[PDB]
């Protein structure tokens, strides 16, 4: 066991490794506190999470142990993986804290509205860079459900990696069909929040900025257009096919006019992901091979996950069973080289 030393930040005990010096808060969320740190090992800076009172219940400790769960397995360029996962605890019996380390990025996508705009070329690369992260996380049967501008973590050169969770609406990048419930959707719901982002990018201005459920929906059809009966006929609820149906009719926009100025071909994907249809929309490796991308692709550095278990999510367990399960994964850790 490495030596650990104890500090005061804003209100909290953390206990790490002296090999992390110089610990500074970045922010917090719900699900935890985040600190910027030096590793002494590597010279590199590095994002230290201290989970929130990992323990507090059976939904915090599943979420404890889903989040080391997917950490642990993501090993790809853009998507955050785990250098490091810690705990003061020398036994099961006094475990109540999880550290888990990252690569330090130093901002997120929506700090880079600093920049005032971006060439295509940058959109291309940052949308690419967030398309092919998400084939591998998709490729695992994996679901983001939550892609935001908060979720993608930007170093200077540009380089993007998805983030399980950011610092800081959910809804203005979520798909039509998970916004009123999760009755028929699959991971392209993903896409339409690409979508969303590589439209915010191009433009300076949030796509669908709704006040609420029923006003983002109203935001998505004025562009989208209401739809046809191919799409109503699958609409289970009621309540849902009502909003849509209540709307008057409306057009589906020229994409062209609302992106004009865009390269057509960013301008042809755009509309490709932002199908209303969830089941005719566009998937991250379909998009990969869009020409939009003719400059980046190459199908054979595009890689796909290994195989995830993700069973445990069905299981309703005791708080001590998601703590012994997490402990176990914390103890079998293996660094990268
Ligand atoms: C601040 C937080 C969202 N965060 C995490 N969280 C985290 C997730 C899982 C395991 C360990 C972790 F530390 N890793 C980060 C890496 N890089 C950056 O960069 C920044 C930035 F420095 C300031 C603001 C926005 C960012 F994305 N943020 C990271």
């Amino acid at each position: 066991r490495p030596t650990f030393y104890r500090q005061e930040l804003n209100k909290t005990i953390w206990e790490v490794p002296e090999r992390y010096q110089n610990l500074s808060p970045v922010g917090s969320g719900a699900y935890g506190s985040v600190c910027a740190a030096f590793d002494t090992k590597t010279g590199h800076r590095v994002a230290v999470k201290k989970l929130s009172r990992p323990f507090q219940s059976i939904i915090h400790a599943k979420r404890t142990y889903r989040e080391l769960r997917l950490l642990k397995h993501m090993k790809h360029e853009n998507v955050i993986g785990l250098l490091d996962v810690f705990t003061p605890a020398r036994s099961l019996e006094e475990f109540n804290d999880v550290y888990l380390v990252t690569h330090l990025m130093g901002a997120d996508l929506n700090n880079i509205v600093k920049c005032q705009k971006l060439t295509d070329d940058h959109v291309q690369f940052l949308i690419y860079q967030i398309l092919r992260g998400l084939k591998y996380i998709h490729s695992a049967d994996i679901i983001h459900r939550d892609l935001k501008p908060s979720n993608l973590a930007v170093n200077e050169d540009c380089e993007l990696k998805i983030l399980d969770f950011g610092l800081a609406a959910t809804r203005w990048y979520r798909a039509p069909e998970i916004m009123l419930n999760w009755m028929h959707y699959n991971q392209t719901v993903d896409i339409w929040s690409v979508g969303c982002i590589m439209a915010e990018l191009l433009t300076g201005r949030t796509l669908f900025p709704g006040t609420d459920h029923i006003d983002q929906l109203k935001l998505i059809l004025r562009l989208v257009g209401t739809p046809g009966a191919e799409l109503l006929k699958k609409i289970s609820s009621e309540s849902a096919r009502n909003y849509i149906q209540s709307l008057a009719q409306m057009p589906k926009m020229n994409f062209a006019n609302v992106f004009i100025g865009a390269n057509p071909l960013a301008v042809d994907l755009l509309e490709k992901m932002l199908v209303l249809d969830s089941d005719k929309r566009i998937t991250a490796a379909q998009a990969l091979a869009h020409a939009y991308f003719a400059q980046y692709h190459d199908p054979d550095d595009e890689p796909v996950a290994d195989p995830y278990d993700q069973s445990f999510e069905s299981r309703d367990l005791l708080i001590d069973e998601w703590k012994s399960l997490t402990y176990d994964e914390v103890i079998s850790f293996v660094p990268p080289p």
